[PDB]
C-alpha cells in the first residue's frame, strides 16, 4: 500500500545504504523497492573492498522496465550516498517523472556530501555534485537530513550556533523541502561534551489552511563509538515515522532518534563483547545489529524527549 | 550469529530470488548476506523487463572482497535459479572454499531446471546446466528442493508413484544431500484432485545412520505465483535449522508459512482484480511484507505423516 523507491548502495556483508534502509522499512510495513546503485563486498571503511557500480544508463534501463509495466507509481523516493554526477542527474529525472505520475510523492533525500573531523570539513563525493544538489536535487526534495557540514555547503553559510542553524534551515526550506532535519556534533549542548544535536523544522498547511512551522531540538548522549550506515538508517526511519505522524514532527523525531539509539546501543554492546575489555572493535564488529533490533524498530521505547523551539 | 550467503536474483519490484528469501530469513533472525546474481526491474512473467546480469568474474571479485577481510565464514549457502553455466561453476568453487573454511557449512540448493505443465516437461535453463548440477552442484549440496520434474532430470528416472519417488530420493541421497524434499508432484492424493504431494527424506545420525521420511498432502491454491520455490527453500533452511532432528516439524512449518503467504496473496489479488477477473502478475506478487507475523510463527495448517 505504501511504496518506497530507494536508490542506494548494496553491500554483501553489513548494513549501509539500502542494507541499512530496507529491512527496517519492511518491518514497518512499507513496500520498499531497492535499486542497488552499487554492489560491494562490504563498505569502504574496511581494510579491503571490491564491487561493481551501477551507471546512469543502467539506472535508466531499470526505470524503463518499471515504466513499461506501469509500475512507476510510488509514494516515496529515498536517496542517500551518491557518487557520480551523471547518476545523480538521472535520479533527478526519475523523481521528476514519478512526481508527475503522483504529485503527492514525498522525496526523502539524505544530501550526502561530507563531514567534519576535529575542525577539518572535507567531502566524501566529487565537488561537482554540490551544484546539482543545490539547483536540482534539493528543490525537488520534500524531506532532507543534512549534517551540519552539508547544511553549510548547501546554504553557503557557516553555522556557529543554534540561531544560525535555524536561519540555515529557513534558507533550506526556501530552496524546496518542507521538512529539514540537521544533525550536528559541533553545536554546544548544556548536557555535556559527547552529545549529538538534532534540529528539526517542518512547514505544513493545517486543516484551516494556514502555513505553520514546527521546530524541535534534541540533545542526545551519543553511544561510545562511531558507526557506518547511521545516516542511512536515520533517513529511512525519519521517512517511516513522519509517514505515521505527518503533523507531529516532535513525535516523529523522537521515535526516529530512539530507534537509532537502541540499534547503536545494542551494536556497541555486542561489538565490545566480541572485541574484549579495552580492545577497540573492528569495522566488522561494529556493523549495525539490524536484524537483532527488529523489536526496537517495531515499537521503540522513547529514550529522549525533544524540546520545543 | 547464524550467517547465510544467498546467491540469487534481485528484482526492484516484486518478490523472487533474494527478494523472496531475504526479508523472511532476516525476520527469523538470520544474518543473511545477499549476492544479487541479477538486478532486473521485475520478474520475467511480466510483459516487459530490463536489467543487468552479474557475471562470473564479478561474483569472484565480490567473494575476494569477503575473503580478504576474513569474512568468508558462513553457516549456510543458499542458491536457486541460475541461467549461466560459468556462473554456476563459480558458485561451486565458492561453496567448495567456504566448506574448506567451515566443514559444518550447510549448502541449501534449489536445483531450478524446469517444471511439468499437464504432465509435459519444459525447461527453464539451458541444457548444459544439467550436467553441472548432476556432477558438481548436487554432490556438494546438503539440502535440495527439486520439484518432481527436476528430481527426474537429476536422477534419470521417471516417477509414477510415491514408491518410485522415494527410490529416486534415495538415489539423490547417494549423490550427496542428506535432506531431499520433492516440493511438488503429479502424484495422486486421497484428499481430492485439488491436492499435491510433498515428500521429504532426511538421512541423519541418532550414532547410527537413520532415515526420516515424511509425506504431506497440500490443497493447491489456484494461481500462478512466482518466487514460491525460492521462499520454500529459504524457509526449509530456517526451520530445519531450528528443528535439525525433526523433518516432520520443519516441513510443517515451511509449508504452513507458504500457505499463509499464498492465501493472503490470493485474497489481495482477487480484491484488486474484481470478481471473475483472473489477476495479473503484478496483483499476484507475494504479500511478503504483510506476512511478517506468519513468517515469525506460522500457525500449523497441515500435518505431515511419517512414512
Ligand atoms: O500498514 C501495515 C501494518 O502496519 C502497522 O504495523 C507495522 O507498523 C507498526 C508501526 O507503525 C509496527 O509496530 C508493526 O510491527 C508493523 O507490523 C499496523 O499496526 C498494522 O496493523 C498493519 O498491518
Ligand atoms: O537467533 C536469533 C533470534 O531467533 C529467534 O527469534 C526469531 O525466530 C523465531 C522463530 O524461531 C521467531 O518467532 C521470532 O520472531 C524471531 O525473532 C529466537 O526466538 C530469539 O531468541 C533470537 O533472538
Ligand atoms: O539518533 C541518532 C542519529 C544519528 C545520526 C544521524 C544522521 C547522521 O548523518 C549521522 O552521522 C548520525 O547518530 C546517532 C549516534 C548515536 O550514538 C546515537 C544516536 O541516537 C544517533
Ligand atoms: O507449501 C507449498 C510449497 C509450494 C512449492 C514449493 C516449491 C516449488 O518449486 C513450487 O513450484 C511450489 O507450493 C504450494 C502451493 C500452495 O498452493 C500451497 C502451498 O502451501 C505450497
Ligand atoms: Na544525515
Ligand atoms: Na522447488
Amino acid at each position: 500500500e505504501c511504496r518506497v523507491l530507494s536508490i542506494q548502495s548494496h553491500v554483501i556483508r553489513g548494513y549501509v545504504g539500502n542494507r541499512a534502509a530496507t529491512f527496517p522499512l519492511q518491518v514497518l510495513g512499507f513496500e520498499i523497492d531497492a535499486v542497488n546503485s552499487v554492489q560491494f563486498s562490504n563498505h569502504t571503511g574496511y581494510a579491503h573492498w571490491k564491487g561493481q557500480v551501477l551507471n546512469s544508463d543502467e539506472l535508466q534501463e531499470l526505470y524503463e522496465g518499471l515504466r513499461l509495466n506501469n509500475m512507476n507509481k510510488y509514494d516515496y523516493v529515498l536517496t542517500g550516498y551518491t557518487r557520480d554526477k551523471s547518476f545523480l542527474a538521472m535520479v533527478v529525472d526519475i523523481v521528476q517523472e514519478l512526481k508527475q505520475q503522483n504529485p503527492r510523492l514525498v522525496y526523502v533525500c539524505d544530501p550526502v556530501l561530507g563531514d567534519k573531523w576535529d575542525g577539518e570539513g572535507s567531502m566524501y563525493v566529487p565537488e561537482d555534485l554540490l551544484p546539482v544538489y543545490k539547483e536540482k536535487v534539493v528543490p525537488l526534495a520534500d524531506i532532507i537530513t543534512p549534517n551540519q557540514f552539508e547544511a553549510e555547503l548547501l546554504s553557503g553559510r557557516k553555522i556557529h550556533s543554534q540561531e544560525e542553524a535555524l536561519r540555515v534551515m529557513d534558507m533550506l526550506h526556501s530552496m524546496g523541502p518542507d521538512t529539514v532535519v540537521i544533525t550536528s556534533s559541533d553545536l554546544p549542548s548544556p548536557q555535556g561534551s559527547n552529545y549529538l544535536i538534532v534540529l528539526g523544522s517542518q512547514r505544513r498547511r493545517n486543516p484551516a489552511g494556514s502555513v505553520v512551522m514546527e521546530r524541535i531540538r534534541m540533545d542526545i548522549r551519543k553511544v561510545d563509538a562511531v558507526f557506518v550506515g547511521t545516516g542511512d538508517l536515520f533517513a529511512a526511519m525519519l521517512l517511516a515515522w513522519t509517514h505515521k505522524h505527518p503533523n507531529n514532527l516532535k513525535v516523529a523525531c523522537e521515535k526516529t532518534v530512539s530507534t537509532l539509539h537502541h540499534v547503536l546501543q545494542r551494536t556497541i554492546q555486542c561489538a565490545k563483547a566480541q572485541a574484549g575489555e579495552g580492545v577497540r572493535p573492528s569495522p566488522m564488529q561494529l556493523e549495525l545489529r539490524m536484524v537483532q533490533s527488529k523489536r526496537d524498530i517495531e515499537d521503540p521505547e522513547i529514550v529522549v524527549q525533544a524540546t520545543v523551539l
